[PDB]
C-alpha cells in the first residue's frame, strides 16, 4: 500500500497469532509492544527515546506478520500503551519512504 | 527519492542558515530540532515519547529545506536526543510510506 502522513502510519499487524495495531515508525531501530508473553528465552535491553531510557525484554526470532509479509525478528516488549513497528521488521516487507 | 530503511532514514537539511541532519520520522507528530535561535515568537509546549517528555519551544511558519524540499511549518527546539522531522513537514513534502 502507499501509506499517507495526514494521520499516524497505524496498521494492522499479526503476532502471536492474533490482529494487533501498531504504528509504522521509521524513526525506530527497533520494534517494541507492549506488555505480552512471548515465546522463548529473552535479554534485558535498554532503549532511549524522546525522554529518556526505557528497561524492556529482547525476544530474538519473533514473527510479525503485515500486509501478509512475515518479517521474523527482535521483538522488544516494554511499558508502553502502544505497538511500534521498527525498522529492523519493516526491512524486511521492502517499505521505503518516498518523495 | 526512496529511501530504504537499513539504515537510519537520515537527510541534510536547511534551516535558520544552517545545514543539520535530520531523521525522517513517520513516528513523529511534530518536527523538533535542537537547540537553535529562530525568528519571531514562539509559545511553550511539552511533547512526549519513550522515556517520558521534553519541554520546546513552539516556532511557526517557519523555513526549512529537507532533502532539496520546500516546507514552511511548525518547527518546535529543545533538547531533543535527536533531529526529528515529523509527520507535520513530511506531508508538506509529499512524504509516503510504501510496500
Ligand atoms: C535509537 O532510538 C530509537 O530508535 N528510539 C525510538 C524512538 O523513541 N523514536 C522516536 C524518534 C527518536 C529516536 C531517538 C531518540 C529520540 C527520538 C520516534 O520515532 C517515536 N517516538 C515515540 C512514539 C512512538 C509511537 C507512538 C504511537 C501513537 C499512537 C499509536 C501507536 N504509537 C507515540 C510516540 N515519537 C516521539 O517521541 C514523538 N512524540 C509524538 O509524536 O507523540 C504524539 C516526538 C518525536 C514528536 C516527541 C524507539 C524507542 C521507539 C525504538
Amino acid at each position: 500500500p502507499q501509506i499517507t502522513l495526514w494521520k499516524r502510519p497505524i496498521v494492522t499487524v499479526k503476532i502471536g497469532g492474533q490482529l494487533k495495531e501498531a504504528l509504522l515508525d521509521t524513526g525506530a531501530d527497533d520494534t517494541v509492544i507492549e506488555e505480552m508473553n512471548l515465546p522463548g528465552k529473552w535479554k534485558p535491553k535498554i532503549i532511549g527515546g524522546i525522554g529518556g531510557f526505557i528497561k524492556v525484554r529482547q525476544y530474538d526470532q519473533i514473527i510479525i506478520e503485515i500486509a501478509g509479509h512475515k518479517a521474523i525478528g527482535t521483538v522488544l516488549v516494554g511499558p508502553t500503551p502502544f505497538n511500534v513497528i521498527g525498522r529492523n521488521l519493516m526491512t524486511q516487507i521492502g517499505a521505503t519512504l518516498n518523495f
